[PDB]
């Protein structure tokens, strides 16, 4: 079965940018019902392909898109995170992003940009494109994971739901965006770059 | 023009079902925005539709569904609330209750259900069905107004949005879901149906 | 694994209804491929699902829905014609028509308008709504299976791919509704129906 | 007032690759009806524009983009073909898709995988990125036209719904895509090139 992994700090660790009410529910309260929501979903799913039952199969996928993602998309997120995080990227990551985009600012610009105008709930991503070889930028509505929707390989992700700012910062969302940048984890997306 | 309408009662009249603070940042900034960007993008549409631009047209479709459908939404929403409502509805729109779902309280269930079943940003919808003559619940997501997008006719709506309740509740909408009933205003809602059977 | 049914009677028997290529290529060519996509499809599916892979498993979907649905419709389809079809149910599911719709005629003028209305590619149904007991009218897009996605109850389906009547009626859609009626094989339908 | 165009060549001119009827049919008819609908859509939302109906115009959306898609796509569609065309192009249109895909092969192989992979009606793609400055492969569901739905410019489209080539090739989308390369007009999808260069 799936599980909550741990957090690599605590609940407050990341204040004054994203409080740590935020965060506790964030993880304890909304990532814990995704991976328990999975597993139930999961296993329906697997009663269901042993029967054929086609119908079932479809009728599941909601719930297991929605769930799954949610694993998928907050497990992501919380490595993407860190209390000694912000700056710039240090080496590959960096001349990638400067290739791509032309310069750091001009990422974080776009990022910033496709993330505020999700519609509703969603994500926005720094994404690889491994077909064209380069990063790209894209935005899921809800939970579904940038993967298995799009086929670009997550690198960092700015959770969009309301949830994960508007304790602090209300229906202003380009203020989020804005602090959340002080406490990106550059080293793993970095990681994650290096292993595309 | 569109134009931001006033609550009918104070941010705080709800309390303690929907606290102050909720209301007030989900009027005076959620709402506010939506009928702002909804006059920004009518008049785009204006300019575009002149010129005989489709390309254009096609492209605002979704900030006029997004804002358009805000407005339309939380229009109906203020006046779905009271600091006088609550209990069981009376009248026709109770007996419409009865037959349709079978008694109130399975019709609550049936709305809360359907509430708390929208995956993201929603709302939950008791509606009519012009074509069948009944009342009907329906879901709709994030913005997508229930008329445009379904045909229903709207009659109670519940904003399963974050922003209406996680202030309060955070993530256990389903006590939202419980404490909204206490302040429904069962008066509007039988007008909105009167004003379909004609 | 799945299979593809055989038709209970032969392509040409719904002529001049549905000529007999359109009949030999929607069944042959058409449905088949759906079975064996269907069939790679869920392997794929029994894979991802044993290895946790969540990613794989969403990326998966579309083609399950697809060829799935697919599947689960033509099957249906098939069972609703006959060369001996037409005219009107006899029963139960007459009284459930004129009670629901009014009269069998106005039922066929709201299946006709639903199925004529699907803009691109999609069915046309005529189910049955469990939790509200009663029969309904809907439409799907693509392939996507009406119990799978809507929970209604398939009872009767008109195919509106253009595939289905193109050969034979182009871009006349309404031809092809008005047609269709001529071989539908009500008792199906109504053992379909007193099966719910 | 939105017409159907023209062909720039009779209706069986790209035969043998796409046949007469075929031709004559998705011009005559299905395009046509695209147009038709487009104008009484237009007007219609004008309406409901200058009443400031925000459900109706909501409630148009899908036959506006429908229909306005359709007939932006297949006014496109008529002049990516030539009964002279056909072969590899030349020119900075050969240069920039080389640079982009690797060769004309790559790119051939990239938009047929695009096209054939549609599931249901829909169009494949070769169109301009404005942001990026390259070209890029997209498929569009149903009638969603290219620039309006994702802001690429639209340079070749391959209608992949079924009355675009089921007639002639059937269920065998990949044999309509092996014949449609041979009657491209690679000088129409230079000039939408050229023009975005600008
Ligand atoms: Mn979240
Ligand atoms: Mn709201
Ligand atoms: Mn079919
Ligand atoms: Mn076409």
């Amino acid at each position: 079965k799936h599980s909550l992994p741990d957090l690599p700090y605590d609940y407050g660790a990341l204040e004054p940018h994203i409080n740590a009410q935020i965060m506790q529910l964030h993880h304890s309260k909304n990532h814990a019902a995704y991976v328990n929501n999975l597993n139930v979903t999961e296993e329906k799913y697997q009663e269901a392909l042993a029967k054929g039952d086609v119908t079932a199969q479809i009728a599941l996928q909601p719930a297991l898109k929605f769930n799954g993602g949610g694993h998928i998309n907050h497990s992501i997120f919380w490595t993407n995170l860190s209390p000694n995080g912000g700056g710039e990227p240090k080496g590959e990551l960096l001349e990638a992003i400067k290739r791509d985009f032309g310069s750091f600012d001009k990422f974080k610009e776009k990022l910033t940009a496709a993330s505020v105008g999700v519609q509703g709930s969603g994500w926005g991503w720094l994404g690889f494109n491994k077909e064209r070889g380069h990063l790209q930028i894209a935005a899921c509505p809800n939970q579904d994971p940038l993967q298995g929707t799009t086929g670009l390989i997550p690198l960092l992700g700015i959770d969009v739901w309301e949830h994960a700012y508007f304790l602090q910062y209300k229906n202003v969302r380009p203020d989020y965006l804005k602090a959340i940048w002080n406490v990106i984890n550059w080293e793993n997306v970095t990681e994650r770059y290096m292993a595309c």
